[PDB]
């Protein structure tokens, strides 16, 4: 049947239709079922059908963006705004509430607006995608570098929206967002920081601007549509050096958590985001499954030896980048070295000693972590036929024991609903993270379905423990947010009323982070 | 005559005054002329008075906030939350709103609550100054030091809502807050972050949580009481040097500025925040202005000249602190005596190296940039009788000749009005601050009305450049947020509608950063 927003009438909707390729042209407004398949969310959770697109209106401008969001009040539609729509792991393009029409801000909206040497930032429109400003700045010889998430191709501005992340030095995209333009929800414009003192050069410079901050409420937000965002971008360094730390044993991850945390809370000698990876998550990136187990079930032990000889890695292995000088990198590197050698059986490899099957992730590992975009881990997808995965990704104190703790509870729940373990621990500063992939076959209803309900317990036993996720997918918006209830419930409400009070019609993607506008709340949608 | 909250009848405001004792003790709520006059703004602004406390009230618990707020939503009678009340240079602990019942947090709400050392952190009650918190690291042998302002009196929560700075590595308070706790506009209690998973450890590791990140909303904010906070404290170096640069002229900013930038942005060699203070200032902390002049108008050439003599100071003075091992800090120290070194006339000056009085600032500087508190800047108050100061903050790009007109303009404008230009221009990473000062007789309604008719003109001429304020004074508030109205006044406007949502009775300090209530709206209060 033809999707409809929720209580609008074929001939309702076709009328609003009507007025939105009034204001971008007939070309950019997509509403055909075979149009509209490419918008679905590309890994979907569940066996049955959800987050259903009911169009898709690609604007120009920001006024276009305001007249989109004026007709949607109009009409009682609900948008969801997207730059690239490639947020796959958490939804990929596909509103939370079925119905929604997608806003892709990034198809036209998609200039590199200033790229400042001097200071080191850009100005972006949300269809900049990380492969677009790398050209840019190797085009024009710059000195600053990017700091991108694991695949390039999605959006600079739209990956920091969700506080998505990278591996530099600049890893944490939010805190060096700076100066932000955004549409809000009844077609008002403003922008952020300094960007609201007309003339000011310190838009992308001072983040605060005067009075309170708003910014982060337009992260993992349903208050508005971006149209420009800012954001700081460091110096390359004169040199870098990356380098692989294999740990054979399964129980080294208390031990390695332990050093990790002070070798890095000074910045210092780890410069860059450490990452822990496990042997499943780096043979999914140069094998098939396959490859080591056609069997029913988890794989074996005997099996996951052979994928750690075969490839000449741990269970556990350490990707790090340094910077700078040689003789910085030297010194930083043998402090590395003489810390994490305490633990028995580890091995050492720089990123120019390896380039064998089984360094391919200590390659990509180290284009990644110097702002060089890439697509190699696309190569995951692969484990099994029609891969897609989801993201689970509880936050918690960077401490051996809980790190333990969460390997094995997650893993436990892995093997229950036939998923394999794939994970990576990183740490910030001070806080550690989780990082679970699970694949699967996305053509399978049944593996579909295990992945909702394996997920569902995974959020429910992380909480009972004290961990909260710092990302979620659609599917689990609503109960992620339900975590959260310190107090009877005290941040939804507040999240509430804010949304109710920029939002009385209740337009801007309903239900994102579990924060539903009134007329849509406690309706199970 | 008796101060009263606008609206509220003396008989109803004795009654209410009865209820505020029955929550927190007779002894906590103070309401005679005698006792309110320690709450007027030591720095009074203006020849009429104004920001006239009715009342302070000061609870033991965030439940007893919750009743305070309770109480003041039942009667309408508009509250100010301070932490400690030392926010001298911007109205101390005075209400914006005359009339207003001050709720002095700190008083009593004044627990170290945590300090982790593995993890560097502190959660802390308002009342927590700065000399507590290195009282508690001195005491314990803790290897963590604290980001302290130039006077240690304050509240390291109360400095943080107002987004204040010190000038370590950690010299952003706001950027290193983590968690808080606060009460709602009608009584509510809500807790931000990792803070809203129960049992969650991470509330003082990892800020943002889940969904919409808030906190900033809660900073230079009138939208409720903060109870709690978490703060992350730097590991201490194990070494470290501070040094001045004397600049003999006037018009080396440019160049100081230019070369200030480079050294910086990368956090290094500049690894501290770079301070670079005029002669006024640096005599203003050693001596009175009748040592140089005691005449009419602005001070003459020949007694600027003499400062410097004497002092043995340049017009501009280069602040920095250096830490890490020894030959780090050499080898930082030949970076910068390089860089600078390229300015004729400059000279270079560790904290070893100067006894002098003019080397007094050098010494204080190597404390606070330690993370040791002072007051030792107390003495800036002694320049002239009865000594107060108000602060002048614009922001702008950190570029040289953008200096210069800044440092021309301001000087300018002060001179008219016979008051000396003392500033400090900073850098951040990417951003420039012009941190002035200006002093003055507290006691002669001239004086003040001086200042307030200057820091009105200062403000339009800086926001007719391109400048607008990180940070301002009561008397300025509706005159600083009026400058930041891109898009008809777009920011002002979400301000307000989010103030309306969350203190539908319009409690919360009214006015504050210029964002009233509706109640309180175009009444020229
Ligand atoms: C499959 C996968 C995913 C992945 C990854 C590795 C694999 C194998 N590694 C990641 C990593 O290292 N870091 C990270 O942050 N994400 C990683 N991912 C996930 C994903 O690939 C990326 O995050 C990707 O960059 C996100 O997609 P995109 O950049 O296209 O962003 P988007 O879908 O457009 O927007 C995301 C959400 O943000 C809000 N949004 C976006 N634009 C707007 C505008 N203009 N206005 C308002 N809100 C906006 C929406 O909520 C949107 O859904
Ligand atoms: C005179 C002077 C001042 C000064 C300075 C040098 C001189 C000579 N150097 C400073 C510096 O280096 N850095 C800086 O940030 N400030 C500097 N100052 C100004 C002042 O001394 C300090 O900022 C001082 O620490 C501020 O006072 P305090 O720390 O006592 O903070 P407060 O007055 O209690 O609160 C300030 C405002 O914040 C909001 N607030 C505070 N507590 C709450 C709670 N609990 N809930 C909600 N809002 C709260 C209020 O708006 C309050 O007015
Ligand atoms: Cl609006
Ligand atoms: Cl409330």
């Amino acid at each position: 049947t033809r999707t409809l927003p929720p209580g609008v009438s074929d001939e309702r909707f076709d009328a609003a239709l009507q007025r939105f390729r009034d204001v971008v042209g007939d070309k950019w407004v997509l509403s055909t079922a075979d149009e509209l398949e490419a918008f679905r969310d590309p890994y979907p959770v569940g066996a049955a059908e959800a987050n259903l697109p009911s169009a898709v209106v690609s604007p120009e401008s920001t006024e276009q963006v305001q007249d989109i969001v004026r007709i949607a009040n109009e009409y009682g539609i609900p948008l969801h705004p997207v730059s690239t729509g490639k947020n796959n792991g958490y939804g990929g393009a596909a509103p939370r509430l079925s119905g929604s029409v997608i806003v892709k801000t990034g198809e036209r909206m998609n200039r590199i607006l200033e790229v400042n040497e001097k200071y080191g930032y850009a100005l972006l429109e949300p269809g900049v995608t990380y492969f677009d400003l790398y050209e840019y700045l190797q085009s024009h010889d710059s000195g600053l570098m990017l700091d991108c998430p694991d695949l390039g191709w999605g959006s600079v501005v739209g990956n920091t929206l969700d506080r998505g992340v990278g591996y530099t030095p600049y890893g944490d995209h939010f805190m060096w967002q700076t100066g932000l333009e955004v549409v809000l929800p009844q077609g008002e414009v403003m922008r952020t920081g300094m960007g609201a003192l007309p003339g000011s050069d310190a838009w992308q410079l001072f983040p605060y601007g005067f009075g309170p901050f708003p910014d982060g409420m337009f992260t993992q937000s349903n208050l508005g549509i971006v149209t420009k965002m800012g954001i700081a971008l460091m110096q390359r360094p004169p040199a870098s050096q990356s380098f692989l730390i294999t740990f054979d044993k399964e129980e080294d991850l208390e031990q390695i958590v332990d050093i990790m945390l002070p070798l890095r809370i000074n910045m210092a000698p780890l410069q860059n985001v450490p990452v822990l990876r496990n042997i499943f998550m780096d043979a999914a990136a140069v094998s098939k499954r396959t490859e080591w187990f056609d069997g029913d079930g988890p794989m074996p032990a005997e099996a996951i030896e052979r994928m750690k000889k075969d490839l000449d890695l741990g269970f556990w292995n350490f990707y790090g980048t340094l910077y700078g000088p040689p003789p910085l990198i030297e010194m930083y590197y043998g402090m590395i070295k003489e810390a994490f050698g305490k633990i028995p059986g580890a091995r050492f490899f720089t990123h120019e000693e390896r380039d064998d099957r089984g360094g391919h992730v200590l390659q990509d590992r180290h284009k990644i972590n110097n702002g060089i975009p890439s697509l190699d881990e696309l190569q995951l997808l692969d484990w099994v036929p029609n891969g897609g995965h989801i993201g689970f990704v509880p936050v918690s104190a960077p401490d051996g024991r809980e790190a333990m703790k969460q390997f094995e509870m997650v893993r436990n729940r892995a093997n229950e609903y036939n998923k394999d373990y794939m994970a990576t621990f990183t740490i910030g500063l001070r806080e550690m993270y989780h990082v679970c992939l699970f694949i699967y076959d996305t053509a399978d209803p049944e593996a579909r379905e295990e992945i909702l309900q394996m997920t569902k317990v995974l959020v429910r036993e992380a909480a009972e423990a004290g961990y909260g996720e710092y990302r979620t997918h659609n599917a689990l918006m609503d109960d992620v947010m339900a975590t959260f209830n310190w107090g009877d419930g005290a941040l939804l409400k507040f999240h509430e009323k804010i949304k109710d009070a920029l939002d009385p019609n209740g337009i801007i993607a309903p239900g994102k982070s579990g924060i539903w506008p009134q007329r849509f709340r406690g309706q199970n949608l």
